[PDB]
Parts: C-alpha cells; sequence; structure tokens
C-alpha cells in the first residue's frame, strides 16, 4: 500500500529497481477523480498528439503539474490584523474548496432567472414608450427574480474569487516553470532574446530582474543555475545585471504587474470576468441574464462533447460557408445579366417590385430567400412557362437546386457526420494502444501474457506511470544531504533534464528472464 | 414460508419483465372499456421483432446525447425568442386581419411557443413564417436573425441529431466486426492467437472444437454438480475444491497441452 516500486536504467547500464514509501496523503490526493480526469485527459492527449520522443518530457511535466495540484489542494483543506488575516485566509480556503459547487450554483441560478423571465409581457400602457413587466398570478416572482439576481451576481464575483485562489497558482506556476526551462537550457534571454512578434516572450522580459522570480516554481536555485551555464562566456556581471542578483553575497510592483498580466490574458479568467459582466449588465436590462444560458457549453461535459463534432471540422465548415457565397454569387450574376424579368415580387399591377434590378439587391434575395427555400430560387422567382428563355431558366433552377440545397448542404452535414466517426475513432485508438502497449516502456503486451495476468502485473506494480509521480515527488520533497545513491544518480539526471533513467524497450523481466524462468 | 413468499414477490414485482407483461394484461383489460386501448399492444412489435430492436438500438445507442442535443435546441430558440421579443415584435402579427392583430411576440411565453412550433418545423426557419423586413429600418439585422436561425437550428442542430443516428449504426457495426474477429484470431479460454496454432492444418479449430471448448466445460460443470462428492476422482475432487472456494486458476490462462508437450509430441 505505502510501499512504492519503479524500475530505472541504473547507472551500471542495467535495469534496477527502486523502493520507496508514499504518504496516505499523496495516495488519497491521487485518488481524488479531479485528478483521476486530469490524468485520463494527458494520457488520451500523448497518445493522441504526440510523439514517442517528447513523450517522457510530457509525462514528466504532467507529475510536475499533478505535484503542484496537490500542494495547492493540501494548502486549501481543512482539517486585530491577525483575526481578518485568520478568517480571510479561511474564507478564500472555503471559496477554492467549493468553486465548482459554485460554479452548478450560478448555472442554476441563472436557469432560474431565465425561467422567471419567460413571464415578461410588453404593453404600451403602465402596469412613445413600452412598459416590460412580469404578468404572473402569483406574485411571487416579481421579488424572486430581484432577489436571484442579487444572488446570482454576487455567486459569479465569489467564482472569480475562488477561481484566483485555486487555478491561478498553476497556471503562475506552469508560466515560471517554463520560462526557467527556457532560461537555463535555451537561454532564451542571454543568448538568442524572443521573436518580438512573440507576445508571451516580451511579458516575460518584466519578470527576470525580480527578487520573487520562483515564487510557484519549486526550484529557488533557477538563477544560479543560469548564471553558473551561462555567465563564464556571455559576461558574469552582464547575467547578474539581467537576473537582478548581487554577485556579493555568497558569504515586487514589476512581479505583481507581471502576474496580473498573465491572469489577465488566462483564458478561463477572462470568461469569468465576462461572466461577471454580463450578470451585472442584468440589473441594467434583466434580458441580459439570457447570456448565462451559454454557459451549459462549458458546464455540461456532454453538451460538450456533442459540440466537440461542430468544432472538429469547423475551419471546413466556414470554408464551405463561404463558398456557398460565392456560388450564390455566380448565380446572381446570371439572374442579373440574363432573368431580371423573373424577380418582380410586387403583386400590385401598377407598383413593381424589382428584386434584381440592383446587383446588391439581387445578391441580398438570392443568399436570403434561394438558400432558405426548399427547391432554390425557382420557388421564389416568376414561373417561366411559356417564355423564350424557359429552357436556360429551368436549367438555372435546378442546377442551383442540385449544387446549392443538394450537394453544399450535404457537404455540411457531411463534415459533422464525419467528425462523429472521427472523434469515435480517436477515442477507440487511445484505448487499444493503452490495452496493447506499456506506456513506459513501449514492449507489447503478448510478451507478458505468456505468464498469465502478466501485462497486468506489468502495469500495475513493475511499470505505474502514478509510481512514477510518486518517486518524483518523493525525491522533491526529499533532502539532497538525505538522498541514497540511485536517487542521488535519478535526481542528477532530473535536474539535468535527462530523461534517460526511464526504461524504455527493456525491463527487469526482459533482463533477468533467463535466471527467473 | 410467509417471509420467503414475501421476498420472492417482490422481486417478481420488481423483475422488468414481469412488469412489462403486467402493464400488457392491463391494457388489454382496459381495451373492453374502449377498444382503442388495444392500439397500446401495437408499441409490443419493438420487443417482439429482433429485426426491429435492432434497428431501434441504433435510435437508443446515443439517446442520452438525442435528448441533450433537444435540450440544447430549446436553450438557442430561446436565446433567438430574447432577441425577437426585445427587437422585432413588429414582423409577429400573424393576423390577416386589418383592425384585429394577432400578435405572436407582444408575450415572452407566446414568443417562445411561436418559435418553438413553427420555426424548427419550418423548412427555412423563422423567416418564412414571419414578417417579411424589406424596406425597414431593421432589414439587415433581421436578414442576419432568419440567416443564422436557419443555419444554426435548421441545418447544423438537425444535422447533428441525424449524424448521431447514422454514427450509432456504424458503432454498432463496428461492435460486432470486433467482436467476430477476436472470436476468430484468439481463444477464449486460454487467450493464445490462432497463429499459433495454425501451424498444424485446421489447428485452431481442432483447438476450439476440441482441447478447449466452452461447452465441455460447462458439460464437466455440470457434471461435478450433479456427481456425488464421495464418488469424485481426484482431478475432480480438486477441480471441485476449486470450485467450492471460488478460484479460476484451474482454467489454462496462455498454456495448453500442445504448447507444454510440444517438444514430445513433435
Ligand atoms: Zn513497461
Ligand atoms: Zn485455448
Amino acid at each position: 500500500p505505502y510501499l512504492g516500486r519503479i524500475e530505472i536504467m541504473g547507472a551500471s547500464r542495467r535495469i534496477e529497481r527502486i523502493y520507496f514509501e508514499i504518504s496516505e496523503t499523496n495516495r488519497a490526493q491521487w485518488e481524488m477523480p479531479q485528478v483521476k480526469e486530469s490524468k485520463r485527459q494527458f494520457i488520451f492527449d500523448v497518445v493522441n498528439e504526440g510523439g514517442e520522443a517528447e513523450k517522457m518530457e510530457l509525462f514528466v511535466s504532467f507529475c510536475e503539474d499533478t505535484i503542484f495540484e496537490m500542494q495547492i489542494a493540501a494548502q486549501i483543506s481543512e482539517p486585530f490584523w491577525g483575526e481578518l488575516e485568520v478568517q480571510r485566509v479561511k474564507f478564500l480556503n472555503y471559496l477554492s474548496r467549493n468553486f465548482y459547487t459554485l460554479r452548478f450554483l450560478a448555472l442554476f441560478l441563472a436557469f432560474a432567472i431565465n425561467f422567471i423571465l419567460l413571464f415578461y409581457k410588453v404593453s404600451d400602457s403602465p402596469p412613445n414608450m413600452v412598459y416590460y413587466f412580469l404578468e404572473e398570478s402569483t406574485g411571487y416572482m416579481e421579488p424572486a427574480l430581484w432577489c436571484l439576481s442579487l444572488l446570482h451576481t454576487l455567486v459569479a464575483f465569489l467564482c472569480i474569487i475562488g477561481y484566483n485562489c485555486l487555478k491561478v497558482p498553476l497556471v503562475i506556476f506552469k508560466r515560471e516553470k517554463e520560462l526557467a526551462r527556457k532560461l537555463e537550457f535555451d537561454g532564451l534571454y542571454i543568448t538568442e532574446q524572443p521573436g518580438d512578434d512573440d507576445v508571451k516572450g516580451q511579458w516575460d522580459r518584466l519578470v527576470l530582474n525580480t527578487p520573487s522570480f520562483p515564487s510557484n516554481y519549486w526550484d529557488k536555485f533557477v538563477k544560479r543555475k543560469v548564471l553558473d551555464k551561462h555567465g563564464d562566456i556571455f559576461g558574469r556581471e552582464r547575467i547578474a545585471e539581467l537576473l537582478g542578483m548581487d554577485l556579493a553575497s555568497l558569504e515586487d510592483v514589476k512581479y505583481q504587474i507581471w502576474k496580473f498580466g498573465v491572469i489577465f490574458t488566462d483564458n478561463s479568467f477572462l470568461y469569468l470576468g465576462w461572466y461577471m459582466v454580463m450578470s451585472l449588465l442584468g440589473h441594467y436590462n434583466n434580458f441580459f441574464f439570457a447570456a448565462h444560458l451559454l454557459d451549459i457549453a462549458m458546464g455540461v461535459k456532454t453538451l460538450r462533447t456533442i459540440l466537440s463534432s461542430v468544432t472538429h471540422n469547423g475551419k471546413q465548415l466556414v470554408m464551405t460557408v463561404g463558398l456557398l457565397a460565392v456560388v450564390v454569387y455566380l448565380y446572381t450574376v446570371v439572374a442579373f445579366n440574363f432573368f431580371r424579368k423573373f424577380y418582380n415580387k410586387s403583386e400590385d399591377e401598377d407598383e413593381p417590385d424589382m428584386k434584381c434590378d440592383d446587383m446588391m439587391t439581387c445578391y441580398l434575395f438570392h443568399m436570403y430567400v434561394g438558400v432558405r427555400a426548399g427547391g432554390g430560387i425557382g420557388d421564389e422567382i416568376e414561373d417561366p412557362a411559356g417564355d423564350e428563355y424557359e429552357l436556360y431558366r429551368v436549367v438555372f433552377d435546378i442546377t442551383f437546386f442540385f449544387f446549392v440545397i443538394v450537394i453544399l448542404l450535404a457537404i455540411i452535414q457531411g463534415l459533422i457526420i464525419d467528425a462523429f466517426g472521427e472523434l469515435r475513432d480517436q477515442q477507440e485508438q487511445v484505448k487499444e494502444d493503452m490495452e496493447t502497449k506499456c506506456f513506459i516502456c513501449g514492449i507489447g503486451s503478448d510478451y507478458f501474457d505468456t505468464t498469465p495476468h502478466g501485462f497486468e502485473t506489468h502495469t500495475l506494480e513493475e511499470h505505474n506511470l502514478a509510481n512514477y509521480m510518486f518517486f518524483l515527488m518523493y525525491l522533491i520533497n526529499k533532502d539532497e544531504t538525505e538522498h541514497t545513491g540511485q536517487e542521488s544518480y535519478v535526481w542528477k539526471m532530473y535536474q539535468e533534464r535527462c530523461w534517460d533513467f526511464f526504461p524504455a524497450g527493456d525491463c527487469f523481466r526482459k533482463q533477468y528472464e533467463d535466471q527467473l524462468s
């Protein structure tokens, strides 16, 4: 239960098995459903849109993110300026622990507000100017709407605060983590400099000189390592002034501005801010509470997966909608040049309403009524029977119907129908790969299945990606002086970002098969 | 045993097929009250005909997602209703009479019902039903309203609804094909690939007919159950003990007689 077990490619160039102790708190945090869903999403992403070369780097990044999330969860968990500080941190922890409940409550409140909004009525007379007011016999909905609007605004504000307390630390952690990696192993601001059209790199400069650069990232030796790696070649004084460190120490408005910039560029934070703004506009005009019904797309995973079918081929949907416009424009040109006499949409004899005596009017008429008509433009425009251009006109109508109504809408619907099957195939392929190959070492399940339940044992004990994350957390928490020999070996390999200690293509059984059996 | 009979009757009354047959009998009884209650027994074809059951399985495979997209259509039509009720109230007069107007969007509930009723069922959307906007101040906003309604609701949402069914057909077909491929390329009892047995001609056929026959395993289990404990032989007693302790380790997994004695046999 607490006894951990991983296999590494040891210094002796052989597979070695490492035993360590796992904390019950870490095990419970791992078993939490949020972490389970995060792991599933990561596995899907790497199997689907990932390369075999970078699989271990991606896996280590996932492990680091999961470790930081567990640390934040442990921080927010629960068992005269001091009094207000204690109360404030308690309130913030409560908001962080109930962020998702607050989001669900906000969705419910929006639904209730809109259901009450379904009873609004418009009258010229008071209960030019028109008076909008509720019309219900019960009388409870009129105060209920005001109470629910106040509650919805409060819940939206609490959701913003909870997000800032919970999911912003991870964004800042990843940002600082990536900046440190690029600074050390790429010399981004020492050797190359950013692209300059890269908004992120330019903003990141503001934080290099700050004393609190590794505020969330664990490694506090980021600057010292970069100095040792680069200063000897590129100027010790220049590196020190760039990184804002003092060279005689061997015996933050800018940081806050940079942090706020990252927060304001965060997509989920922007979405929650827009949600709060619309909730505020709701008190101005209650029908602005109808823009919070769009939150179901982010709320319900089933609806999100359904809409993913539409958005999988969204670029091609836009392309085919823009192609429909060009085809209808060509039909408009032909109509305006040759069949102007059929586009009289006025029943009155004396005054004619000619829809194709102007190019813009004809194009609007086509794109409006011809596309939405069941049989095309022939349904709307005048019948050509007994006319000189009857055959040209019937060819016009038939080709419009076939190319636009039939073929183009068939393409639009086939894109969605194909997107459904493509997403299904992606899920099936990920499942098949995860059930027929080992993630860490990439050895087929047939080899392990010679022993009954061999692949199950290999994926549960020998090569467990949960155990690897537990070992990484163990190394990070353990002291450098306290590290044992193999732990120091793996720690050095991790510090140099060398993923060669992961057994790739080899395992304990494959190495000692002759002796074991 | 009154308690045992009560428990048995509770299980019977919770049985789904028993409840279905009880409902069938109740509707048959109501038929004598009103003969048109015999039309509720035409729904029995779904349970009766396996072909129709498999056809309806296409609809029911993604039934949760069908309900979800029907509930999403309601929200989208509600947003269009809000926009209409706020801005285009003047186009929703469905009365040919000049003096008395029938305004379908002077009330939020009436407008929502009008949209969900006629706009969804119309071929071109709500623009077909409501008044033409030509020569009006809000003509462009109104044509954008109509075009987006047609594309999002009539085209995209119904395309999603039909794509769910079309995908369900292919998914069921793929399930059947995968089961057939697994059953024809791997052995059920021991999980050894057919390629190994196919070195001998008809080797996999012989393995699945004589060596590892899941019919033979059921026959042996019935034989053990019927046979007396005292009459059991040695290996039969071994398997009987393993069965009593619910230990399925006597099933050969990954090994077979041929694989074990290949050197001696050939
Ligand atoms: Zn492995
Ligand atoms: Zn077998």
